Parts: C-alpha cells; structure tokens; sequence
C-alpha cells in the first residue's frame, strides 16, 4: 500500500507515491535502532558534534529541492520556507556546539572521605547517558524545523539517541528529502544508519505501534491535544512507561494595559500581524488579548476589526485543517454572547476572524480557551484590572503569556507575573509570542496541555537533557571510569564538585 | 473522623496505644486547598528564609529524638541502634538542602545576551530559572520510618524547592510520622509561616492516597513502596485531565557480579554478602538479591561458607504482619521449584528465616518468575557457564537501583564490556564493595530504569533531587525592576549562572 502528499494550493494529489508502513517495518525499525544505541551514546563527543553539523550541511545543500516540495505539500511561502531551512540549520549546529562542549554530561562529583567515621565517604560520580532509541512525532506547520530534522530529532541525535520518525502524513515529500541527507550525512561520517529511520504512512496504526514499541524509550510529540493526549496515554500504559514531550496546544493568552495602548498608535496594527503570521498556523499565535473597558480598548477593537476584514484569504497547511477552522469559527462565531468580524474568503481559502466578548460571558464559556488553528484570535473586555487578574488565577496551561504596558502599570504587572508563571512556559513583556530563539535560555512548553512534561522545553540547548538518564558510579578504578568522570578530566569538560559551581 | 485505627506492635503483632484518624477525600480536599493557597508565597520566600525552615525542622526533630526512636521501634521492629542512626541521616539531610537553596544553585539562571541590531531580526533578551510545580503529595517508605518517610528525602527536597508538601502517612508508622508532623508544626511556627506549608494525613483506607494522587491541585507525587501499589499510583496520576510527574521507587534485585580473582583476593567475601543481604533483616531497596558467579571451585566454597552463615542467623522480625506473610510465602513457594536449591536458618512464625538459593544460570533462564524481588533477608545465586554466560544474562535485567561489580586488575578487560550493559538497567554502578549504604551527598543516583524508579531521569536522594519539584520559565524582555531577584543583571544575590552557553 501507498500514498500520496495532498497539493496545499488545489487539494488534488502530487507526485510520488509514499510507502504506507505498519507494525512490520516499527519492529524492523526499532530493533535495528536498538542494535546501535550503545555504539552511538559512547561515540566521541566530536563526533557525534561533527555527524550534526554534516547534516546541517547536506540540507542546506537540498534546500532547493526541500523548498519546491515543501512550498506545495504545504502552501507555506518560499521565503518562510528558506527561513525555516536555515533555522533548521543553525538548530542542529547548536546541539552540535552543546555536545561539543561537553555539558550535557552534567559531571558531578563527591569527593571520597575514607577515615571519616562511623563509615567512610565513598568515591561517587555521576554524569547523564542516552535513554536509548526515541521516536518523533514531526510538526504540521513548522514542516522543518519542528519535523524530520527538527529541535526533537536534533537534541535527541546529539544526547546519543538513534532516532525513529513517525513522518507526518502531510508533508511526507519533505521529510524524504530531509531522510536522504541525514543518509548522506551518516555516510560520510561512517556511521550505522539505523542512527536515523524515517517512517511514512496514512494509518494511524503506524504511529500507536511506535509509541508502544519495547526498544522505544521516548516519545517527541508536536501536535493536536487530542491525539497527542491518546499517545501520551499510550506510552504510560506500557510494561515500561517511557518519557513522552508533547507539546499540544494552547491559546497565548495576551494582556494589554490602556497606557500601552496610549503609548503605541499602531499596538491593534501589531496584533493582527501577530494573530495573521502565517496564517495564524503558529502555536504560538496571541489567541485571546485581555483588556480593560476604556476608549483606547474600543479604537483599538475598531482598528483590529478593520484590518481584519482587509485581510487576504488563507490557505491552510491542509485540506483537513482548512475545514476544522471553518466549521469551528462559524461555530463559536454563533455562541452566546460573542461579536465576530470576518475577512471575505471562498473556500478552499479561509477567512481571518477577531472575536470579541466581555470578561462575564468568557468566564461562562470555558471552551472559548481552547485552540482554534487558523487565522482568528479573541478579545475579552474586562470590568477592570481585578477582574483581568481574576481570569489570569484560572487560566488553563500555555506555551507563553504576553503583557503590554507602561511603567504606570508596573504595580498591577507585579502581580500578574507571578499568576502568569504558573500557566505559562514563557512570558513576553510589550513584545509578540510568535518568534521563539534558539538559544540558551528558551523554554518552549509549559503546563499542560501547552506541554504533557512541564519540566522541560522542546527548543534551546535544554532540550538535549529531556533524552538523557542520570548514572552514579561508586569506587569504579580510574580505568574502568567514562572520560568525562576520570579524575584528570581529559575531556576538559565543566563538573560540579562537592556542590562548588560546575 | 468517623473512624480511627491503631498501629500494630512489630513484636507482638497487637495493638499500641494512641488512635490514629483515618482521613478520606474530605481531608484530602481541605489539605490540598489550604496547600494551593500558600504554594505561590512559599515559592517566592527569600532562599534564606526556606533554607532556615528546613535547618530548624532539623533540630526539632532532634530535639525529639527519644519519643522518636522509642515509638519507631515498637512500630517496625527496627533495632534503635539504627532508628538513632537515621535520625540523624535526616536531620543532614534536611540540612543539605538547606545549603542547596541557600546557595540558590537550584535556579539555574541561563541568560541569552540580547542583540538589538541583529539582521534580519534583533536577538532578544531571554532569562529563564526553575520555580517550585505547586503542593507535592509524598508517600514514605516502610522500611525507612525517618529518613524516606513524613520528613524523608521527597519531603525534604519538596520544601527546599519550595513547593507545599502533603504527606500521606504511612499506616506501617503512625505514631512515628506523628512525632516528626509535630517537629514540622514547631518548625513552621518558629519560622512564623503558615501551618498549610506541611500537613499529614492519616489512615488505612486505601481511597484516601488515590484522592490524594488524584486532587487538581496536587502537582506531583513521591512515592517510595511495592511496585503493585506504585504503578497503581502511578497510572492514577497519569490519567488524570491534567497528568502530574509521579517518582516512585517500585523496587529491584540489585544485581551482583562476582568473578574468580575477586573471591580469590578476599577470603571473606561471602561473609562480606551474607552481612549486605541481611542488613536489616535484609529490608533494604538496595539490598543484593540475585549474584552471578562461574562455575569455579572458588564460587562452591563462596557458596558453602554462605549457606553456613545463613544456616546460623538469627530469626528476623519484619516490618509489618503482611511484609511477614508475603516474605514467608514466597520463599517457601520458590523454594519448591525444581532446578533451586534453597537453604532455610531457623525460625517460628511470626519470625522469619533468612533463606539463601542456588540455581544455575540455565535455569534461572528457565524460570523467568525468580526476578521478581521477595522483600526480606533472602538472596539467590546464579552460577553461570563462564563470562561470556554472564554478559548474556546482563543484557536481559529488569531495571534495577544498583549493579555490583566485585573483581581485580585481571578481569578489567571483562569488566569493560560489562559496565555498559550495567550502565543501561541501574542507577547507580558499585565496583568492589556492597549496594546496600547510600551516600547523602551531590552525586547520589538513587533510581534508575522501571522499575527501580517510574521516572530515570532523576533521583530521590542527593542534593540533585530537588530538581524533580522545579520547572523552567523563561522570560523575555522583560525590565530590571519586573524580573526575580535571580535573573537581575545585578545579580544581587550573587548565584551562579550561565550566560549564552558559558560554563554558569
Ligand atoms: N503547541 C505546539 O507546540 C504545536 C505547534 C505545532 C503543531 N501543534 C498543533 O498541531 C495542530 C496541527 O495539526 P497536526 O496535523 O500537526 O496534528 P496532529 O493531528 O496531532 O498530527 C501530529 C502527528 O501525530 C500523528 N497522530 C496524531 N494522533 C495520533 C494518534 N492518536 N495515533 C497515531 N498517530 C497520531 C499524525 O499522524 P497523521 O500523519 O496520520 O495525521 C502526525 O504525524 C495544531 O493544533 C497545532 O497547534 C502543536
Ligand atoms: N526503591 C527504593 O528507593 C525503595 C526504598 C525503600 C522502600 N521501597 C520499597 O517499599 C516496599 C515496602 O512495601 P510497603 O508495604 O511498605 O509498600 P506499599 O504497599 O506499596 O505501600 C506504600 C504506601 O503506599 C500506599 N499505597 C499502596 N497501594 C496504594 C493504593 N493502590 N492506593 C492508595 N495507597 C496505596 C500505602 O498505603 P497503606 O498505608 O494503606 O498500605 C503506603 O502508605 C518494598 O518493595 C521496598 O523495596 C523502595
């Protein structure tokens, strides 16, 4: 059986017939992956660095070929795309730097004591290994970047995991392309490529036999709530229940203060290019802004609503997720107490939408928290600030939390950040969720559902340690000691001594 | 409540005196509600302020040191040698946290320097630290009344990270986690903060840890127990609208690993193992329940000289009535089974025999039921082929809290190929010495692989077992006079930190 990508811009078939995998070839997949696990976490840490960066190269050096594929498996922009690559890129080279340096390791060391009494303080040391072959689920929107080669299979390569990928149905041309340079570039380090597997299919099957597959020891997962949900569920109900990052949805929750709308003419302007960014495909698109009853609140909506209706139609990523937005906006759009305003669209093209509705109705309606992927956002008009610091105590996870104001808010803020660090896993302050940094100090989830493991992040060099296990080693003899614990430190590697600083 | 219970006499196996309440979800919501709403203040506490609480709660408990033992004793059967012993493992305990906080490691601020003029798009500033998940509900161990139980190690680490803790009283150990809850209360009074940062929950209905589990503002769990009631737990917290990290230790067979020249080099050693095995009348997570050795004359005398010990011991005194008849079940069925030869010391019932099996690794390959631990001073060993015998039986172990290695200079280069097998299914690798002692220190891994802990990735003792109460935030261009304390650029509180990659 095969199947083919769906033409994002006409609906109609493309080109190339993929393979539609089962059980079989998960069993194959895994037990190879397993087979190579050990060699593959004992490598050099400049060679494992080096295998990184040769596939950065050899997807720069498809980036033609991966951007004509892509641009039509998913109506994404071929500027977007180009973007998207070089993140790509530059992600791998990160973790490239991260293994490199030798951090990961986390080298922590008791210093022995033998004459102590009544018994004696033991040699201890302690640094972090692979769990071993983790699966990837890929992202629909960020068909680079958080796919085949994306922040999961990057981080998880680089701690020393092989990497099994569960290739979404929707760009399956994409993540082939991107499969045959991860191939070039284990061929030219030499290197077993059962390191790397990339798996295609339509049938769910596929997906749930991966998760609960024995030589799997953890999941990458970025998606819907509602699979995502069923997959996690799947991988604690196993013999051996296994680490599961899924990062499933979530609504940004914005606030706006009115000196913030005094201060910026053009904030409604910033709002409607945030919630439109790709055609609002971000998960991290402001879904629903907090704002006080005032004059600048209401210019503001008047602003965004006219913006809105000018707004170009859409062409979502796929069929399937053009209808869930349309049946869901018109939807919500005729629920109790909400005013909507569209774009002018005919499918198969999308309409932007601005809802707006007071604080009263939106505590009435819990189900307006939820994600609706598309080109539409939501305003709430609040009494005042206890009732927008009211709503802020019930909101439920996301991946940020974004507030607009002044000094002469300050107070007010000081009380809202402390509400906001518990739902989100970051906070943008008179700026925009949309852009994430790769880079040291990100931290891409949150509580649930904007992730299923809140103590982690799925983007930056942090998200190496969600594939690596801790191992203590007790009165081992020099030789027999990993080089990153040998007393003489022939790696050079950073280690935290007795609790002194790494 | 509507009904109280008493503690059992560990000698005696009748009641003491002093009833206990047995709690259900009515309690439970009240506990978590008043947790909920002093977590955020608790959390925001100066590193200062948490770290003296833990020290004070230190010296109540020692202040009570006396009522403690005297009252553990008669609840476990413990010997009070060893109850004095873990008094003062917890009070270091909590006092290495204390220094933990104090020292504001546990933040670990990561700063991203901004870049403004940064083309196509400007580099923003980034700063992100761990902050406490909320309460955390704690379930102790039975054999560690003290140091794994109301003021163990979970608890411990819970308050150093600074998230409310509710505790849900073992029943093995009322009267002792009592004491110890009343330590807490002078503590927490001294300190003058809220009596809501700590509570106990009693009781021996068994919906009362499953509401507890299961309550929306409970945020994670400790568990230290049987692998049956763990993964119980475990699938409880998992299923719930919002799944909560649940780090429970199930159990394990510390795996053992004995070679010729090591037997050889210390004429001793199968004392040495006898003495591990029984240690506590063998009540110990970490306690060496299956050894591989070859087929030497060596492993026949090692073997020998183990029998006879086990032969003289004296009769043990377990934990509590069904630790007794579970212990004594399942020797006696494992004993009946062909290809094993067991070797019983003497005792009559409620006391218990430490019992010592024999089975080759043919066999052992045969009866696949014989890795399930059986709690109490019991022990089994494999004799295998030769090496090559041994690594093959490495590579199938179940995950385990440790792996021992005993051997000299000659087998190193044997040693090498095992140690990586070891590396995957234990937490924790001892080479020449015995599983059983866990250093309180920095480097400490006390978990490992399912089911050793339900989550690898971390560990329930060592200063690194905060960790597992704390998430990430991170925050973005935010100003100086909005950010914590811990991520100013003055960096008032002078903690470590890591800048664009640097070494913190
Ligand atoms: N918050 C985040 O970080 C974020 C960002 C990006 C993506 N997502 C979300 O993803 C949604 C876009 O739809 P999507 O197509 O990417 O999501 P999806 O339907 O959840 O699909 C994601 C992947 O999981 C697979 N899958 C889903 N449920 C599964 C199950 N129960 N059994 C087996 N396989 C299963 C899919 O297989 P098929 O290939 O067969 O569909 C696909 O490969 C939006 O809501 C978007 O926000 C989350
Ligand atoms: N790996 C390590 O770090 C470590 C250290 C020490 C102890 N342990 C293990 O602890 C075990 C000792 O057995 P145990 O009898 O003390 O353990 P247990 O039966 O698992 O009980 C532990 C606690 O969990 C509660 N509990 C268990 N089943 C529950 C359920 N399904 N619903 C609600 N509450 C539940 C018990 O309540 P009741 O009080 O009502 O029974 C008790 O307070 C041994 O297997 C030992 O290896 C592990």
């Amino acid at each position: 059986n095969v199947f083919y990508a769906t033409n994002a811009f006409t609906g109609e078939a493309l080109p190339l017939a993929f393979p539609v995998h089962t059980e079989v070839e998960v069993n194959q997949a895994a037990t190879a992956a397993a087979k190579v696990a050990r060699d593959f976490r004992r490598l050099n840490n400049s060679k494992r660095a080096s295998l990184l960066r040769t596939i950065a190269s050899e997807l720069e050096a498809r980036s033609d070929d991966i951007i004509a594929r892509a641009h039509l498996e998913t109506a994404l922009p071929e500027v977007r795309l180009t973007g998207e690559i070089a993140r790509t890129a530059n992600q791998l080279r990160l973790f490239a730097d991260v293994v490199n340096s030798g951090s990961y390791h986390q080298a922590i060391l008791d210093t022995p004591n033998p004459t102590r009494a009544p018994l004696p303080k033991p040699d201890i040391r302690r640094q972090q290994i692979a769990l071993g072959p983790v699966a990837v689920f890929g992202a629909s929107n960020f068909p680079l970047a958080f796919s085949a080669a994306g922040g999961d299979t990057a981080s998880a390569l680089a701690a020393g995991c092989p990497v099994i990928v569960k290739g979404h149905t929707a760009h399956p041309g994409t993540s082939q392309i991107v499969a045959e340079c991860i191939e070039q570039a284990l061929k030219q380090e030499q290197l077993p490529q059962a390191i790397f597997t990339l798996l295609q299919g339509n049938q769910r099957a596929l997906g749930q036999a991966l998760v609960s597959h024995p030589e799997i020891k953890a999941v990458g997962f970025t998606g819907s709530v509602g699979g995502g949900r069923a997959l996690f569920n799947l991988a604690h109900e196993r013999p051996e229940p296994i680490p599961f990052y899924g990062e499933l949805g979530a609504i940004n929750p914005t606030f706006i203060f009115p000196s913030a709308m005094r201060a910026k003419a053009d904030l409604a302007d910033q709002f409607v290019a945030s919630m439109t960014m790709g055609c609002g495909q971000f998960c991290t698109k402001p879904g629903v802004v907090f704002a006080l009853n005032t004059p600048e609140t209401q210019a503001f909506i008047e602003t965004a609503q006219s913006l809105i209706r000018q707004q170009s139609p859409s062409t979502l990523l796929t069929p399937g997720i053009r209808d869930s937005y349309q049946s869901q906006v018109v939807s919500r759009g005729s629920d109790d107490g909400i005013d909507v305003t569209f774009s002018q669209a005919e499918s198969p093209c999308v309409a932007s939408a601005l809802f707006v509705t007071s604080s009263e109705n939106w505590r009435k309606h819990p189900a307006w928290e939820e994600e609706i992927f598309g080109p539409q956002s939501l305003i709430v008009v609040c009494e005042n600030v206890a009732d927008m610091l009211s709503l802020s105590e019930m909101l439920a996870g996301s991946l940020t939390a974004t507030i607009h104001a002044t000094e002469e808010d300050y107070p007010q803020v000081s009380q809202l950040i402390p509400r906001l660090e518990e739902i989100a896993g970051r906070l943008v302050f008179n700026g925009w969720p949309t852009g994430v940094e790769v880079g040291y100090a990100m931290v891409h989830g949150g509580p649930y559902p904007a992730s299923t493991h809140s103590a982690s992040t799925s983007v930056g060099a942090e998200a190496i340690h969600r594939w690596l296990r801790p191992v203590a080693y007790q009165a081992l003899p020099e030789s027999l000691l990993p080089d990153s614990l040998k007393a003489e430190n022939p790696l050079e590697i950073a280690r935290a001594v007795d609790g002194k600083a790494a």
